[PDB]
């Protein structure tokens, strides 16, 4: 299990791949978003990470469309983009996002990405993880509060296209996360369990070296960890992320584990850090594979009798609302199904609304 993010190697016998994870810390201020690429840059992180699109894409669908919508739906500026591209070739570091639909796909496509990054509540959203998986890059995905079925399942979904470029990121969704919560030996266990997948850890954590080090002589081969240029600043994601020091101490740690490693030196990992091997959703998560990954819903209010399509469902994430069926389900319902019964807009679909009873 190997690949290629650009001119790198991740997984057997390649170096740990580092993701640098900016977010929105550079508070709109473009120079702040070259500082950050600065400071990744310094520490040695191979990739920087920035969000492109904003949330409420997520949770509510929004109505030929013109760019200028389109960059009201953006994080940063669409000014900023190539800038700061360049800025990161010139660096020696990999640019790289995250995608949640079609859409926000396409825009990253448009790029030439090295890699597409998907968010844990988004394991689910197959009709995306196939329509990203047909453009041949690697792919990147999270697993908090995923069980051992919805990874494969997404798993499943991107090797069907014919893409085995796959990294699977064991991740807990609370930030930060206390120590106790890393539950790291379900890093082994995923290698054994998707023996042709690399797996890597998404580090919420406070601690600079802690939990990154124990994960790579448990085998991660990537590691991800929030970085900002101020920990003081009025927090985006600031007072929990490492400052640039802490970086580069952080990278200097995996660095120093991985040689030691191929010195044969052992060193244990404590029982707090590995927790448990099933590979479930934490205490301080609480089923978010119920209420927070994605499901089925009206977009608009569908009338009895009404065929279900691209125009009148979607795959969107609760938010407070009930679930919505599986996302698995999509393709089937958008290929000439019928409504059996009224349902209003905002309303994640159920079987009632689909199954004759009457
Ligand atoms: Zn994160």
């Amino acid at each position: 299990a190997a690949f290629q993010i650009a001119n790198k190697t991740v997984g057997k016998d390649a170096p740990v791949f580092i993701i640098a994870e900016a977010g929105i810390n550079h508070d709109g201020k473009l120079d702040q978003a070259f500082a950050l690429i600065d400071a990744a840059a310094e520490a040695g992180a191979d990739a920087v990470k920035f969000q492109m699109f904003q949330a409420d894409r997520m949770y509510q669908k929004d109505p030929d469309v013109s760019i200028f919508s389109l960059v009201q739906s953006m994080e940063m500026p669409a000014e900023w983009i190539l800038p700061l591209l360049d800025y990161c070739r010139e660096k020696q570091v990999i640019f790289l996002s995250t995608v949640c639909d079609e859409g926000s796909a396409d825009l990253l496509q448009s790029t030439s990405p090295s890699a597409f990054k998907i968010a844990s509540y988004e394991i689910n959203h197959l009709p995306l993880l196939k329509y990203v998986a047909r453009l041949n890059r690697p792919m990147i995905f999270s697993t908090a509060g995923a069980e051992i079925s919805d990874v494969h399942e997404a798993w499943r979904t991107i090797r069907a296209e014919g893409n085995n470029q796959i990294a699977i990121m064991h991740c807990v969704a609370k930030y930060p996360a206390p120590p106790e919560y890393s539950n790291l030996s379900v890093i082994p266990m995923l290698a054994a369990a998707f023996p042709e997948a690399v797996i890597g850890f998404s580090d919420h954590s406070e601690h600079p070296t802690e939990a990154p080090c124990a994960a790579v002589r448990l085998g991660a081969k990537l590691i991800e960890k929030h970085f900002t240029i101020d920990k003081n600043l009025p927090g985006a994601d600031h007072s929990f992320a490492l400052n640039p020091d802490e970086l580069k101490e952080m990278v200097d740690g995996i660095r120093k584990t991985e040689a030691e490693l191929k010195q044969g030196i052992t060193k244990p990992v404590s029982e707090k850090l590995l927790g448990s091997s099933y590979k479930t959703t934490t205490a301080i998560e609480g089923e978010i594979r119920n209420f927070a990954y994605r499901g089925i819903f009206t977009t608009a209010p569908i009338q009895k009798g009404e065929a279900f399509s691209e125009d009148n469902i979607a795959v969107l994430r609760p938010g407070q609302k009930p679930q919505g069926l599986h996302p698995r389900f999509f393709e089937l319902l958008t290929s000439g199904v019928r409504a059996v019964r009224d349902i209003p807009a905002d309303t994640g679909i159920v079987w009632d609304d689909i199954l004759l009873k009457d």
